């Protein structure tokens, strides 16, 4: 395993070290998104509690197309104003229930070093 906790305070400069295959090695969900909400990077722990396979999410919209449980005002709303403000750090608990099972999680969502590219972390709860 990768040993970063999930809501690290540092966990964007430890991440920033990480290819593909690092992130697979978490404990907890990890999504890279650009200010578009375009997945950029998604990992082996989110496949598993999400059932979506993560080569095949690559490159879709995670607010239009993957994830449209999270179009509200609850959680795109806030990723969009964090992307216009360039400074997010918000975590939440939310449910999954898209063609799956309800899932509850926690979601923390941060800014991360690079300048246009946002994380969100999931775990479950
Ligand atoms: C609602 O949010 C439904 C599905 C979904 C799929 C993949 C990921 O990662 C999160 C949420």
């Amino acid at each position: 395993m990768e040993h970063v906790a999930f809501g690290s305070e540092d966990i964007e400069n430890t991440l920033a070290k990480m290819d593909d295959g690092q992130l697979d090695g978490l404990a907890f969900g990890a999504i890279q998104l650009d200010g578009d909400g375009n997945i950029l990077q998604y990992n082996a722990a989110e496949g598993d509690i999400t059932g979506r396979d993560p080569k095949q999410v690559i490159g879709k919209n995670f607010f239009k197309d993957v994830a449209p449980c999270t179009d509200s005002p609850e959680f795109y709303g806030k990723f969009k104003e964090g992307v216009a403000s360039g400074n997010l750090n918000t975590m939440f608990e939310y449910t999954f229930d898209y063609q799956m099972t309800p899932t509850k999680v926690k979601v923390h969502m941060k800014k991360a070093l690079s300048g246009d590219s946002y994380w969100v972390f999931v775990k479950r709860v």
